[PDB]
């Protein structure tokens, strides 16, 4: 079990894991060829800070749940990869301020510079990097070399803010899940939703997260704008970690798939 408190882990997080996105002073993105693409301001200029958040995940339990008021009755709202609202509002609400995408889609989904789904809002990618690799490092070998259709991308929408999620941060995370469960954590980096929850945390007072935590709706349809199963649908310490920080009620997760986490502004330490 988890040996500390909800409340120490959290100070344990908030000075553990810099969220922080690439800057164009850092080495090599200050060379010509990346001249005028990453954003100059910081994404906490542009992204709140915020009072109420949510983080919607993309679990196919999110069909039929009818959670898209309850959703959209929130400052900002987190989504994932290619997951879309047309079609699906009353199950996942409207509105996508935050989009938060792997490496793997921006580098492979050829949907990516096409589908508007992808306008709104504030965009983030990030790179599963080797551990402890720096900036320089990590860009001479991603995991998935998403570098040449980030620039397309910006060329074709100069005016949507993109980042890029810095390598460091999400090993920084795996090493508190490391910490706190040691004998079943897995050597691959945090998951998507894990990465957005800490994301949110740090820009809002307080994070709905919406069947990261399953409901009674749990299945193993993978995505709720799933149509069929392939070869796209074929962790517990994460649950676990969200689980110990959860200050909402055992019924909002089985009714609503829904969690509350406080953000890192509010706490104490």
């Amino acid at each position: 079990g988890i040996k500390f408190s909800a409340e120490a882990l959290r100070c344990h997080l908030r000075d553990h894991v810099n969220v922080s996105m690439v800057e164009v002073t850092d080495f090599p993105f200050n060379t010509s060829e990346w001249e005028g693409y990453l954003p100059k301001e910081s994404i906490r200029t542009k992204a709140g800070p915020w009072g109420r958040c949510a983080v919607v995940s993309s679990a196919g339990s999110l069909k039929s749940s009818q959670l898209g008021r309850e959703i959209d009755d929130h400052d900002a709202v987190l989504r994932f990869n290619g997951a879309p609202t047309a079609n699906f509002q009353q199950d996942v609400g409207t509105k996508t301020t935050i989009r938060l995408m792997n490496s793997q889609l921006v580098t492979t989904e050829k949907r990516f510079l096409k589908d508007s789904l992808y306008n709104e809002g504030i965009l983030i990618v990030w790179d599963p990097s080797v551990y402890h690799s720096d900036i320089p490092k990590w860009y001479q070998n991603p995991d998935y070399n998403f570098f040449n259709n980030y620039k397309t991308y910006r060329k074709l929408h100069p005016n949507q803010p993109f980042y890029i999620l810095k390598p460091q941060m999400p090993w920084e995370l795996w090493d508190i899940l490391q910490e706190i469960s040691p004998e079943e954590i897995q050597p691959n980096p945090p998951s998507s939703g894990m990465l957005g929850i800490i994301i949110m945390m740090t820009l809002c007072d307080q994070v709905d997260i919406y069947e990261f935590l399953p409901s009674k709706r749990k299945t193993d349809v993978c995505y709720y704008y799933q149509k069929f199963f392939d070869s796209a649908c074929t962790l517990l310490y994460e649950k676990n970690l969200v689980k110990h920080l959860n200050q909402g009620t055992d019924e909002d997760i089985y009714l609503l798939g829904k969690a509350t986490l406080p953000g890192f502004r509010t706490i104490h330490c």
